[PDB]
């Protein structure tokens, strides 16, 4: 049986890179495929980047309970989320499952499927996320206030996880992830 890792943190924090050193570590690895009702763009390969469907499939499948998780993506323009079969089939086949959602979303796979295992990338410090969230400093007072902010409460309910991974170095953060994930 493969393991399931769900991997969350900080929203303003993009976790595509270590995501991408994840891949190239564990050769078949299953990065899960989220399902949406938005449109593809051009480039987008059903089955790879999305599972496109539409509005009332996508209702079918919240009411029959085949969503580990889901959201309305900007304010219900459309939704988006993972698929509980794909990932179990992949795990049953003995592949191993990362899936990348936000906060709520890992929230609401731990409930739907409970044996998969969270993780928090948390930063190493308070002040290396402030001084990454600060920037360059192109951003309003405002704008940055509200990160720091969003920034402390993420924070503060990273206990809520299986798991916490700090992220000091790159290639020991991947490191430790790739032990979850196969090890
Ligand atoms: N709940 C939930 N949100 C998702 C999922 N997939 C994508 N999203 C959200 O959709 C937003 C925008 O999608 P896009 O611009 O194509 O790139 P993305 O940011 O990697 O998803 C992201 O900020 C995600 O949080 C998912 O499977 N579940």
């Amino acid at each position: 049986v493969g393991r399931v890792v769900v991997l969350s943190g900080p929203s303003a924090v993009g976790k595509s890179t270590v995501v991408r050193c994840l891949r190239e570590r564990i050769p078949n690895l299953h990065f899960s495929v989220s399902a949406t009702t938005r449109a593809p763009r051009p480039g987008e390969v059903d089955g790879v980047d999305y599972h496109f469907i539409d509005p009332t499939r996508f209702q079918q499948l919240i009411d029959q309970g085949e969503l580990l998780e889901w959201a309305e993506i900007h304010g219900g323009l459309h939704r988006s989320g993972t698929l509980a079969q794909p990932v179990r089939a992949a795990a049953a086949t003995g592949v191993p499952v990362l899936i990348e959602v936000d906060l709520a979303g890992a929230r609401a796979i731990k409930k739907t499927m409970p044996e998969a295992v969270t993780v928090f990338l948390a930063p190493p410090s308070w002040q290396d996320l402030q001084a990454r969230l600060i920037g360059r400093g192109t951003e309003t007072a405002d704008v940055i206030q509200r990160r720091l902010d969003t920034a402390r409460i993420e924070l503060a309910a990273q206990g809520d996880f299986d798991k916490v991974v700090v992220n000091r170095r790159l290639e020991s953060a991947c490191a430790e992830l790739v032990s979850l994930l196969v090890g």
